């Protein structure tokens, strides 16, 4: 099967760094430079062996044909109203990018408003962020090229879809918020830096500033409204209150769900927005999250995790601001996580809870917090919503493992609420009724019960014979909830597979305590939970080690890489997408400094001692047992991934190939693929999505010798 040679890769044996008395060698440190001829050559030499391996088997073509057919169904976002018009995104099925449409009423003819497909030949220019003026008459929108986090903001007049001259450069991790006077918009930008700013560069991102752009002016005239030059990692995002009176500034430092909250009453500005605003530092620490919901005069309703790991709603009066005086509007639930909250039709709140990793959607009274209405849902996720304070209706979008999902609509002006299906799409070719989704709770190493979803064909014998695809993330307070994936259902239907998703610690599935259970000194809990998930699938007879594939991306790419080093005997195949592999250096690059809230930072001795134990780059080791080799591994990354710089995967693959790939007992392939004109994955065009899943499943089919099932 290894009908190919690994490329020779130079080792810089002089690259030795002292970490708190521990010497670490980093012989592929030179791969950190994306622009060098050396690094370019390495990448070319790697893709040269990977592409033929993946494309040799007819199963890739069979999978791609099926994916192309089954993925070709219409995809809609919720309707949402702005000013006097409705908007929605729509993809006929296989367009590279979804298209923004406008209609003058709910039954009016729709027309194309913004079509990102015409911005490139290959669909690699995508929308990233947008903001309508309060009256709905002007529209600002971010564009990213090649999947980079860098954005250019452009502007349109809505009536006639007219392009405006205004262009904002150097935008990244940015808010977009228009003042209600329609004069201009808040956004964030970064100071000029040496070298490139296109998504191929690794330079750290510091000193983000908040600016106000006056419409019809050049960007050079933009007003600096907030900056934190003594705190280079702080990021201040602006939003206007629902009545337009206040700018709220949420300042973050890292990825924890906490923020400072300052405000500025715009009516108190001496002469409009002319420089740094008269900020009032209502919450001036990083001890809690304060997420604006709505206000009524000086009474501000926020969703918070302050003293409430499962979140709750509080009212803070700006004119009586001490914490002792805050009113608890909707108290914390004992187990259910309050995921998000919206205010609609003046005095309703829409609350979305997570209960054992399934959503429930509720309407509450703003004045008392009282429950009014439960919106009926099947078991799965709410993935989209519209309805702001001035609106008199909501839309919401539901999805699940087996259903592409449904957009619902509810007219909130009605005395008796009657939600109805507004849009529904069926994917013929996959009969949902042939399959089932079960949820189980398995005990981890320390006895903690972890949820896991399993999706499989009804009636199968649990005799260990099925290939399985087990997915995890485990970090950053992100909950991994049910969603429709045609590519995974093809694995079930046409490869006879079992799908599994493990809700391991580090996630937000059981609130901030679940998140803290998988970070910092307890990061090893994530890996233990995930390994235990694999043992459960095997023990209960869903699969066997040699038929089990694991998959994760980003922080989940770290998950599956670590699990390969720690338990190579447990897995047949590992696909790590855009993974954080160098845990000693991740903080040095682009936005990596933000992840130290989950991981820690190697500059501290204490953190170093945690990180060195699991950092995938630093834990590649030939298994001691003669009959154990590493699983088949595929790393996927891309040259404009400026979220997780691709050097992580480059250094990791060189290391795997040299330490393990050179040993006589290793017969499983250890491969990387580096895509071009693509990034971390946000805004990836449909054509690339299809190619990527075809690569992934062809790898699986080949490594496990799975027969296609027509
Ligand atoms: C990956 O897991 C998910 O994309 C990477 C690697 C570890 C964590 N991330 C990651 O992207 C984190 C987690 C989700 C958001 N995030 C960011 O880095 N976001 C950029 C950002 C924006 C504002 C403030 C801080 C960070």
């Amino acid at each position: 099967m290894l009908s190919f040679q690994y490329p020779d890769v130079y080792r810089d044996e002089t690259a030795i760094q002292d970490y708190h008395g521990h010497k670490v060698c980093d012989p592929y440190a030179w791969l950190e430079d994306p622009d060098s001829e050396q690094t370019k050559a390495f990448v070319e030499a790697q893709n040269k062996i990977t592409v033929p391996f993946l494309e040799q088997c007819p199963i890739r073509g069979l999978y791609k044909e099926r994916m192309t057919e089954l993925y070709d169904y219409p995809k809609y976002s919720c309707h949402f109203k702005k000013g006097k018009r409705y908007f929605y995104f729509y993809n006929t099925g296989l367009q590279n990018q979804r298209v923004l449409y406008v209609q003058d009423s709910l039954e009016g003819e729709a027309r194309v408003f913004l079509d990102p497909n015409i911005l490139s030949d290959d669909g690699t220019v995508a929308l990233r962020g947008y903001a309508f003026s309060e009256d709905g008459e002007y529209f600002a929108y971010g564009l990213s090229a090649s999947g980079s986090d860098w954005v250019t903001i452009k502007f349109m007049k809505v009536d006639g879809a007219k392009e405006l001259p205004d262009v904002l450069e150097r935008v990244k991790f940015s808010c977009m918020a228009w003042t209600h006077d329609g004069k201009g918009m808040f956004y964030n930008a970064y100071p000029q830096q040496d070298g490139k700013s296109d998504g191929t560069e690794t330079s750290t991102n510091l000193h983000q500033k908040l600016y106000y752009h006056v419409l019809g002016t050049d960007q050079s005239e933009d007003i600096l409204c907030a900056e934190f030059p003594d705190e280079p990692k702080w990021m201040g995002g602006a939003e206007l209150s629902d009545d337009g009176r206040y700018v709220l500034l949420s300042i973050r430092e890292g990825c924890d769900p906490v923020n400072r909250l300052w405000y500025c009453d715009l009516q108190q500005e001496s002469n409009g927005i002319t420089g740094i605003l008269k900020w009032v530092k209502l919450i001036d620490n990083f001890e809690g999250e304060y997420d604006y919901v709505t206000n009524e005069g000086t009474v501000f309703t926020f969703k918070t995790n302050r003293h409430s790991p499962n979140y709750r709603l509080i009212n803070i009066d700006f004119t009586d601001p001490e914490e002792s005086k805050w009113k608890v509007l909707v108290p914390e639930h004992e187990k259910d996580v309050l995921e998000w909250v919206a205010c609609v039709r003046s005095n309703f709140l829409v609350l979305c809870y997570l209960h054992d990793v399934k959503n429930t959607l509720q309407l509450h009274d703003l004045a008392t917090g009282a429950l009014l209405k439960i919106f009926p849902l099947e078991v799965g996720s709410v993935v989209g919503y519209s309805g702001q304070k001035k609106d008199t209706e909501i839309f919401y979008q539901f999805t699940s493992f087996l259903s592409p999902g449904i957009i619902y609509h509810c007219d909130l002006t009605k005395e008796e609420l009657e939600p109805r299906v507004f849009r529904e799409v069926t994917v013929k070719g996959i009969d949902a009724s042939d399959y089932q989704t079960v949820q189980i709770f398995y005990p981890s190493k320390d006895g903690t019960k972890i949820p896991m979803f399993i999706v499989h064909k009804k009636g199968i014998k649990l005799d260990g014979s099925h290939p399985a695809f087990l997915y995890g993330y485990g970090g950053f307070n992100i909950s991994i909830t049910p969603n429709y994936s045609v590519s995974r259902l093809i694995f079930v239907r046409h490869m006879g597979g079992v799908l599994a998703v493990a809700n391991i610690r580090g996630g937000g599935e059981y609130g901030e305590t679940w998140h803290k259970g998988g970070i910092l000194a307890n990061k090893q809990n994530c890996f233990d939970d995930f390994q235990c998930a694999a043992e459960y699938l095997i023990k209960e007879g869903y699969t066997s080690p040699k038929r089990l594939t694991i998959n994760g991306g980003s922080n989940g790419g770290l998950l599956v890489a670590t699990c390969a080093n720690q338990r190579p005997d447990l897995f047949g195949c590992v696909i790590a997408q855009v993974g954080v592999m160098d845990m000693l250096k991740f903080h040095k690059y682009t936005i990596g400094h933000a992840w130290t809230t989950d991981y820690g930072c190697s500059d501290s001795k204490q953190h170093f001692e945690w990180l060195i134990k699991y950092s995938p780059l630093h834990n590649v080791k030939l298994p001691e047992a003669d009959d154990i080799q590493y699983p088949s591994m595929l790393l996927l990354t891309a040259d404009h991934d400026d979220r997780v710089v691709p050097l992580h995967s480059l250094k990791f693959i060189a290391t795997l190939q040299y330490i393990v790939g050179r040993s006589r007992k290793q017969n499983n392939p250890l491969l990387i693929h580096v895509d071009t004109k693509a990034g971390h994955g946000a805004g990836k065009p449909t054509a690339k999505v299809i190619e990527e899943v075809s690569d992934m499943f062809a790898f699986i089919a080949r490594c496990l010798n799975i027969d296609w099932i027509p």
